[PDB]
């Protein structure tokens, strides 16, 4: 099965998932001097006031916090998007050291971790149909840097011990994702893909310029998770990020000058 190890890592994915060498693969390096300001880009609209978190799960490659998406409770609109996108789950990518971990990079700079809030286009009825369309998904990317602790993140940090191994899940209600947003919503945007198999190219990426800060202690706890299932040799869940891919025929736009 695909993974992040030497024998099943990102460099091996193409064998099982040919799209890995596609034309709109993510992540990519964001070259700030090549990104173009776009005056026509609307401000991002994030309505997470009625969000309903349901559970937290270790899927063997990261941990997802899942939300109820049977209604427009938590939606993303505006920006380069056309229509309403419902939040379905968020997860992170992190490294074994503070100097690496994010998937996207800015002028080649790597961050300690990267948060991805996944949304699907409501006009397609459900997530499953959404990943069969070029504009089916919208992912909001937020960089994490090691510095001061992020209060709103501690709730996630404390429940990790209960989902240490692959397959474990735990009730995780009443979590407010608004506590994970930076102050500014300026962003870069480009058409891309999910960063893990099946690597589907249905994503409009929105990567925020402002990173949020997390404490060393908070990031350390992410690193105590396991890729393995209970009762198996322990493999720490670290460096679950994909290397930057070629931009090819794509332009990265900025919402700010
Ligand atoms: N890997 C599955 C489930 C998943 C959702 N997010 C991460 N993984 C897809 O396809
Ligand atoms: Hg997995
Ligand atoms: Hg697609
Ligand atoms: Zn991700």
């Amino acid at each position: 099965h695909w993974g992040y190890g030497k024998h099943n890592g990102p460099e091996h994915w193409h064998k099982d998932f040919p799209i890995a060498k596609g034309e709109r693969q993510s992540p990519v390096d964001i070259d700030t001097h090549t990104a173009k300001y776009d005056p026509s880009l609307k401000p991002l609209s994030v309505s997470y006031d009625q969000a309903t978190s349901l559970r937290i799960l270790n899927n063997g490659h990261a941990f997802n916090v899942e939300f109820d998406d049977s209604q427009d409770k938590a939606v993303l609109k505006g920006g380069p998007l056309d229509g309403t996108y419902r939040l379905i789950q968020f997860h992170f990518h992190w490294g074994s050291l503070d100097g690496q971990g994010s998937e996207h990079t800015v002028d080649k700079k790597k961050y300690a971790a990267e948060l991805h809030l996944v949304h699907w286009n409501t006009k397609y009825g459900d997530f499953g149909k959404a990943v069969q369309q070029p504009d089916g998904l919208a992912v909001l990317g937020i960089f994490l840097k090691v510095g001061s602790a992020k209060p709103g993140l501690q709730k996630v940090v404390d429940v990790l011990d209960s989902i240490k191994t692959k397959g474990k899940s735990a009730d995780f209600t009443n979590f407010d994702p608004r506590g994970l947003l930076p102050e500014s919503l300026d962003y870069w945007t480009y058409p891309g893909s999910l960063t893990t198999p099946p690597l589907l190219e249905c994503v409009t990426w929105i990567v925020l310029k402002e990173p949020i800060s997390v404490s060393s202690e908070q990031v350390l706890k992410f690193r105590k998770l396991n890729f393995n299932g209970e009762g198996e040799p322990e493999e720490l869940m670290v460096d679950n990020w994909r290397p930057a891919q070629p931009l090819k025929n794509r332009q990265i736009k900025a919402s700010f000058k």
